[PDB]
């Protein structure tokens, strides 16, 4: 199988610099290098390059939507191409409203897909409920078919055809949810595990359910996205929204692993990584590796080991 | 339902200098406001004055018991009091020997009360057991039924009532207790989960059962002492005794959070929280806030989120 | 029952300065009398001295295989005396490659022992694996039946004869395992549990298994190998191989626990503690005490709490 990386340092979802500087550090840990000393085949796309939409209005309040709706459009037909090709796309944030552009793309190809949004947060808040234009949290809203028209179309966006159902997507890791967020969950009766989930069925059993739940009846295609904030603030310190009592290195690697193991994984999504965010180098750098390290994971990586097949190595 | 907060900014309990700060960073930190955003009706009943009895003589070890005694006899009337009114008493600390009070007060409003008490220490040992004449580390000697006349009468604490027996209380966290008490614990064959048993079975079943077992047959009010050194040193650093491989930050907010699902919350105790004993500023403001956190818990806030109910947030 | 300590001061296992000072900064943290303050009769051996094998020239890769062969071969030999005696033996490393040793020592007054390998590496390396001639990361090799001859005879180790087989053996830790290592644990069918199984099933039913595992027939004798680099390294951090997403101090108290609850501990390691690898002397410090810690756990300390028989402290 085949693995093709792209990057999407883009920044403009919310208010902190850095998040674009996210691929760039990724790499500069050697993410490529490592993923080729797997049994995947990989593929370096560099990193896009995202057109600067001049004098983007702050369509309510709702910020720089257009500048978000051509890089996130940009990115969806460049996923949609490799995923044509047959081959597993893994986008480097950036902050995370590049999901909209990501899952998209995928999307097109498999229309079947499930996703799993490993974050601290549910970024499903719709313009009409935001605290902030920070479009890197609401993602969800631009995809979710339940959620269409249910707010004012976006200057950007209109490309977008909302692809998945709330019954579709499974969240792990939330642990600091809005008002109206929490309202669109429980109402669109969606399937989360929030810290609470896990805290009480163990990261074991929460994979197990979220599972089944998703490929009970027919496998299909798995679409991973991760946000470095949902592990908790000692592991991923370099983010935009730190938040405490978070998703553990381990339990983010048990995570990673169990989906490996199902071999329905065809997206991945490393987002948020700030590598100027960081209060001691160290910190970036513990940032920086976690996340490569859950990225190997998806991609082979055992705790226990890995040998390569009819080898004697006796 | 009302929520009355309570200062008791003493510290006569143990030799460690600060604790009576408690209260003041707890506030200082916005603990009451915060509280206020809730579903909950809160008032600040403002912070007691505790009259120093002169010439404290130390009633064979045990130390300054009448201080000790005073001030927790007037804690106790202030409880009963609102306990009168239907409000739900939420004692600051303050070490925990304030216990004795808090607990008593309560007790007489609803002698029926069971306590959940989330500690390090078991803080169960008599005048006769203890190896300093800290009290904050014998308050349920005092008010256990099965303990009472067990040890000589103390200077100042004639006016209280052993309250409840060996089988109205469960102990969460326990982690470092002193042979008496382990004996007396074991004897009196009290229900406990130590770091152990958490280890073991896991905050959600613990929760789990120590809720059938207080509350299987006739569902009674609860009280829950919560001490601040339960959790792990590195989540609560600024305590009198830390003591290593506690309850975590996340099974803290899981044990609060099962309690307010509960609906029998009546009185809760955030003690020991000690503002002087950070090794850094960081540190005691990493405490402070996992602190206040805890109650905001115990007072609806879930790590999901909360969404105000009849609103349309869409 | 009686205990005795034996210090194997050795370091030739690795490359790295410090391990030989082991058992002296543990001793120097009161190991022996807290030991004492126990049920157990203790008795101290004083530590072993290792001749210097001159010109110990580099079998292949592998180093100073003969100063390692009869440092190894004295100390077993020391064990299987008070193993004679009917004692516990308490071995305090130095690197771990004195598990050779101890073990085989062992082995000889009970050969029916199963050895349980807390450990974040396995250690399973021949001299045709390793990278390193690091002979502190091969132990199991020597001792392994599945594993004799299938390496050229090495200097100074003639004198070893394999004790167990891979039915009798339990890793638990394991997250840092090279290809080599991995090919022939899984290929000889070992029994393990590396951090993704702990992480999934819980420290609770890892012990639950490897002991029905090990003692589901026949209750046998316990040899419990202990390599301090197995706690995460926030807990253990003094040491050669920090290795992160490790047991926690908790797990790390709920396996000694259970081993101790047992009643078949026969043999004990308490190996790879560096005094002189510590970024500050608090995290030295750390890992001493949860070292000793560990230790007295082994032998009865229990979180809940420890109360002298027949004696009434009421
Ligand atoms: N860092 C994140 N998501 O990844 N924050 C989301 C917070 C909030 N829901 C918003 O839209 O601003
Ligand atoms: N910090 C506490 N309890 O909260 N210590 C209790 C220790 C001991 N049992 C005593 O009475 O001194
Ligand atoms: N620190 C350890 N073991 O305890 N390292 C083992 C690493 C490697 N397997 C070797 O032989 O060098
Ligand atoms: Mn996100
Ligand atoms: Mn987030
Ligand atoms: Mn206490
Ligand atoms: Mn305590
Ligand atoms: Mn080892
Ligand atoms: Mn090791």
């Amino acid at each position: 199988k085949p693995i093709e990386i792209i990057g999407a340092p883009f920044s403009k979802g919310q208010p902190r610099g850095g998040v674009e500087k996210g691929p760039a550090a990724l790499r500069k840990a050697g993410l490529v290098e490592k993923l080729k000393e797997t049994e995947y085949n990989v593929r370096d796309h560099g990193d896009l390059a995202f057109v600067d939409v001049p004098n983007d209005s702050p369509f309510q309040i709702v910020k720089n939507p257009r500048s978000v709706g051509k890089a996130n459009e940009q990115l969806a037909a460049v996923v949609a191409e490799t995923q044509k090709n047959g081959t597993i796309s893994v986008v480097l944030g950036g902050d995370h409203s590049m999901a909209i552009g990501s899952i998209s793309g995928h999307a097109r190809v498999h229309p079947d897909l499930c996703v799993i949004w490993v974050d601290a947060h549910t970024d499903i808040n719709t313009p009409l409920t935001t605290s902030s234009g920070n479009l890197h949290g609401q993602p969800v809203a631009f995809l979710l078919k339940e959620l269409k028209g249910k707010f004012p179309d976006v200057p950007g966006f209109s490309w977008v055809t909302p692809c998945i159902s709330a019954k579709d997507i499974v969240y792990i890791g939330l642990r600091d949810v809005d008002p109206g967020e929490h309202y669109i969950i429980k109402t669109l009766g969606i399937k989360y595990f929030s810290m609470t989930e896990v805290d009480k069925l163990g990261i074991g059993k929460v994979m197990e359910e979220t599972f089944s739940y998703l490929l009970g009846r027919k496998k299909r295609p798995i679409h991973l996205s991760f946000d470095v904030d949902g592990l908790d603030p000692v592991f991923t310190p370099a983010t935009g929204t730190p938040v405490v009592g978070g998703l553990s290195y381990r339990e983010g690697l048990y995570i990673t692993e169990e989906i490996y193991k199902t071999g329905l994984l065809s997206g991945l999504d490393i987002m948020e990584v700030n590598p100027t965010l960081g209060k001691t180098p160290e910190e970036v750098t513990r940032t920086v590796n976690t996340a490569v390290a859950l990225t190997l994971s998806c991609f082979g990586t055992k705790r226990e080991g890995n040998h390569k097949p009819e080898t004697d190595y006796l």
